[PDB]
């Protein structure tokens, strides 16, 4: 199923808004609610950062490299959040009208 | 939003099971629950179709191509509701826990 792929974007965005994570953890916090291919969030991840949706930083002692919103990712996630809603509820109204 | 490609394959079988339809008659139907580019059904169908979710026949007297769903495209659907609910079920418990 695609509609599973567009929908990373959004999770990965909201977790990140709550707090800064590193790679693994937000996979495995994504997993708590997706079943998600392990290694599908960083292609995700790597577009967010390069719209500029993210910006990263490395902590060290293992070096770890963190995932930070930015303020135009906080647009761009309540935008996405208000899209997801009310498309979900058209395609409700689809799915129950027939 | 990518989230809205896989959701056309959802909205195409379900209005087909409904019946049995052409190609500008189901972009009109779709159109009145969530805003699809003029054209982006079609790729859709020849995919369904492709896979032997549907088949088609054609009505002349400008001769008109119908669809219409297979034994396969039915299981096929029914998995795609299911899939759909709990998929979006899960999402919205990501969505209010955060």
């Amino acid at each position: 199923p695609q509609f599973k792929k567009g929908v990373l974007e959004l999770c990965c965005l909201f977790l990140i808004q709550k707090k800064d994570c590193y790679g693994y953890e937000l996979a495995n916090q994504v997993s708590k609610y997706i079943e998600v291919a392990e290694g599908a969030i960083y292609p995700v991840l790597r577009r967010l950062v390069k719209e500029e949706y993210c910006s990263t930083y490395l902590v060290e002692s293992p070096s770890r490299k963190y995932y930070q919103l930015t303020v135009k990712g906080e647009i761009y996630l309540n935008e996405l959040i208000s899209e997801w809603n009310n498309f979900t509820d058209s395609v409700a109204k689809l799915l129950t009208e027939g």
